[PDB]
DNA sequence: CCAGAACATCATGTTCTG
DNA sequence: CCAGAACATGATGTTCTG
């Protein structure tokens, strides 16, 4: 098996140029399409793993750009 | 006139406490709905009009803090 | 005016399609 | 295999109903 590089669930695949979960794939492409912004409730250092990756969008966001996904 | 829990224009006193709707209807489905909710952070994350949906184990614990119940 | 339910929209995750 | 779209679903928020 292979680990998702930002939320550490199962990865599915290499997805926008990182290996990632099918969640994770399709929450960047839409996180860098539309207009949502994001604000962190803690000090922008949540814990993204697969129970808690929904609570904070912005530290997903920043996760999946520090592990290096982009379009393409 | 400020939602005691995320500083929302409250609509009335609800549960004992002046809150915002969504605030009022979150507590009772957090009572009454019994959610294993994790925070992501440190138990302490800002509860404001965009920040309460990122947190509801914090959001319901402040509901508390306020005096909510019934 | 307020509690509870009903409705509407959000946000997310799996599945399908190209 | 991967991207983009379509579908499915549970959480949130607003409106209606008692
Ligand atoms: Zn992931
Ligand atoms: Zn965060
Ligand atoms: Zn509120
Ligand atoms: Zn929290």
């Amino acid at each position: 098996p292979k680990l998702c590089l930002v939320c550490s669930d199962e990865a599915s695949g290499c997805h926008y140029g990182v290996l990632t979960c099918g969640s994770c794939k399709v929450f960047f492409k839409r996180a860098v399409e539309g207009q949502h912004n994001y604000l962190c409730a803690g000090r922008n250092d949540c814990i993204i793993d697969k129970i808690r990756r929904k609570n904070c969008p912005a530290c997903r966001y920043r996760k999946c750009l520090q592990a290096g996904m982009n379009l393409e």
